[PDB]
């Protein structure tokens, strides 16, 4: 590989 | 591979 | 491969 | 309305 | 409205 | 509205 790779497992915005 | 690859498992926006 | 490949398993927007 | 509605204009994965 | 609505305009993963 | 709404314009992972 010659690049960049994230793995965003989250992003969450919970309520109640 | 000569590129970039994420794997976003999340994105979630839960409520209640 | 000479490119970029994600696998987005999520996207979800749940409610209740 | 009693629900939830996104409008995802993107999704794009461009190359070159 | 009684819910939740995003508008994701992006998502992009450009190269070169 | 009785909820939560983001607008993620970004997400980008550029290269070169």
């Amino acid at each position: 590989m010659y690049g960049q790779a994230w793995n965003q497992q989250g992003f969450n915005q919970t309520q109640s």
